[PDB]
């Protein structure tokens, strides 16, 4: 048996996140430093308005993906890590999941670093003392302790941060434009003096940014509010209402701040607004500096925990259920996380994000396909928490599913600038015959699936 109270499905009565709250999480979750860098470097290949469009487009494909990847977690309250057990093995799932938990972990140490940088700047602008590693640990630690309160903290922290973050950001645009004596429309076309990159791969970069979060949203949305007595059409509007809520959360947020990163680049040559606003205005008071850094901290806290730490946590406590608990998995994830020292990763993010998309495209494709197409939303919670059942396949691993991943990954390379969308579509479609083959040896359904409601 693989069940324990932390890795258990989330009961209808235990659910706490409705459609408005999820938007309020995504809005503050999109406001984070790394989009300054991405949208900034984009000004090299396109002008600002197109970048904004590449952002809105990439945001929209992500949501279209969310509509599908979130449906099982909302309805059934389950983990990502647990949900992967279906197409891949009960253990075989650990392979892509280790890929993904690593990715997730990489991002956690990166933003903790940016967060640490901020707190260290606030202090050295008050005391000249400038030790970063201590402030690294202390922040990593602070996130852990606030992450202990799981989605309860996350949800309260993001609703109050959201408008403040929204205001600090709208303010930021005024200060630049004013102090540079430039209208909004003028800045909207100042970029793109070094073309070469296709516009499709641009969209693919902002998609590749949130690919990890979207593919494992489960860990957030298994907490969302559901009415068990809906219907096909009421379940679908529910899915759509949530997907819509995620759209209105991540788009307007990441457009305003994407624009700020781009504007910084194009006005002053740096994606970082600290520099861009400092120059344009010719220095700023110690208060108004400390402020900016309070922003960065506020912008990191609303994203890092929820997006980067939740999912490896649940991976530990659900694979080693008697060894780890949620709270302990959080401690182990944040330690490993920082010990990956990701702040030394050579290159730029864009290409990394281009890496991330074509690396998880088939994963999202195989999960959407197994649940929606092969099984028709008809799943067995019972077997997901047991070493030997209809999801065990060949001694815990479904090699055919690991094969479809490879094959789809290959075909993906045949279309480098659209890798992700070909790899998803390839994995999606191939899972169908592959699964109609495995179904001749192993069963796709189980009697125990009638105990589903016992869990809820
Ligand atoms: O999946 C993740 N986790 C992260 O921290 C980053 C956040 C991000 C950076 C740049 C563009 C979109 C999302 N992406
Ligand atoms: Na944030």
């Amino acid at each position: 048996s693989l069940l324990n109270p932390s890795n258990a499905p989330t009961r209808y009565a235990e659910r706490s996140v409705g459609p408005f709250s999820l938007a309020a999480i995504w809005f503050a979750m999109a406001i984070q430093v790394a989009i300054f860098i991405a949208a900034g470097q984009m000004t090299s290949s396109f002008q600002v308005w197109q970048v904004i469009v590449a952002i809105a487009a990439g945001c929209t494909i992500a949501v279209i993906l969310l509509f599908f990847t979130q449906s099982a977690a909302i309805r059934w309250g389950i983990n990502f890590t647990v949900a992967a057990r279906m197409p891949f093995g009960i253990r075989g799932s650990l392979i892509p999941i280790t890929l993904k938990a690593l990715l997730s972990l990489f991002w956690f140490g990166f933003q903790t670093w940016l967060g640490a940088l901020a707190l260290d700047e606030i202090t050295r602008l008050l005391t000249g003392f400038t030790n970063l590693p201590l402030w690294i640990v202390i922040f990593g630690a602070i996130q852990v302790v606030t992450t202990f309160y799981g989605i309860t903290f996350i949800r309260w922290m993001n609703v109050f941060a959201s408008p403040v973050l929204l205001a600090m950001g709208v303010y930021m645009v005024y200060l630049m434009l004013d102090g540079a004596d430039v209208s909004l429309g003028e800045v909207m076309s100042m970029g793109g003096e070094n073309p070469g990159m296709p516009f499709s791969t641009a969209i693919m970069i902002f998609v590749g940014g949130w690919i990890a979060v979207v593919v494992s949203i489960h860990d957030i949305v298994k907490e969302c509010k559901v009415d068990p007595n809906a219907s096909r059409e009421g379940q679908t509007k529910a899915d759509a209402r949530y997907a819509t809520a995620q759209w209105l959360g991540m788009v307007p947020a990441s457009i305003i701040f994407g624009f700020i990163g781009a504007a910084s680049m194009v006005l002053v040559g740096e994606w970082n607004p600290v520099i861009a606003i400092t120059e344009v205005v010719g220095g700023v008071s110690i208060p108004m500096a400390i402020l900016f850094q309070v922003f960065v901290l506020l912008a990191t806290w609303s994203t890092n925990p929820a997006a980067n730490l939740l999912s490896p946590a649940y991976t530990l406590c659900s694979t080693f259920p008697r060894v780890f608990t949620f709270k302990t998995g959080v401690i182990v994830s944040a330690v490993v996380g920082l010990l990956m020292m990701p702040w030394q990763f050579a290159g730029v993010l864009n290409t990394f994000l281009n890496l991330l998309a074509s690396a998880l495209g088939p994963l999202a494709g195989i999960m959407i396909s197994d649940y929606f197409l092969v099984r028709r939303r008809r799943i067995s919670l019972h077997d997901l928490y047991r070493t030997k059942g209809i999801y065990t396949y060949w001694r815990g691993v479904n090699w055919v599913a690991l094969a479809v991943y490879a094959v789809a990954l290959a075909v993906s390379f045949l279309t480098p600038d659209l890798m992700f969308v070909t790899g998803l579509i390839a994995a999606l479609l191939l899972h169908i015959p592959a699964m109609r083959w495995v179904a001749k040896t192993f069963p796709l359904f189980s009697e125990a699936e009638s105990r589903n409601e016992d869990y809820l």
